[PDB]
């Protein structure tokens, strides 16, 4: 479950947006970056993708190509361009609290679900990404 102290949009950003990643080129990137997420979990998160673009560019996907969501609900959007991503996958022998990851850099179009901000979210961004399509 999402920690209730974070909104949907906040938890999306915490788990999936890293705009100030410079060690993303490191093979240790995922093991380092996953710690803040796993601190809110009781088992190591198996798989997680980060998008390495400025926040405004990730948010602007919500104004791009609208597509049906995998769940058939809500409003989903595909990025116009491929974005820098990292796929993080837990290594087979990992067991909480020792969560080690393989880092797989890549570039892909992202698909996000967007919705109106929560009252607890900044009013500077009225319509925001809350989930990846899958």
């Amino acid at each position: 479950m999402r920690p209730p102290q974070f909104t949907r949009a906040q938890w999306f950003a915490i788990q999936h947006i890293d705009s100030d990643s410079s060690p993303s080129s490191s093979s240790r990137y995922c093991t380092i970056a996953m710690r803040a997420i796993n601190n809110y979990r009781w088992r190591c998160k198996p798989v997680n993708t980060f998008v390495h673009e400025p926040l405004v560019d990730v948010q602007n996907v919500c104004f791009q190509e609208k597509v049906t969501c995998k769940n058939g609900q809500g409003n989903c959007y595909r990025s116009r361009f491929r974005m820098h991503i990292t796929d993080c996958r837990l290594t087979n022998g990992s067991r909480y609290p020792n969560c080690r990851y393989r880092t797989r850099p890549g570039r892909r179009h992202i698909i996000v679900a967007c919705e109106n901000r929560d009252p607890r979210d900044s009013p500077r961004y009225p319509y925001v990404p809350v989930h990846f399509d899958a």
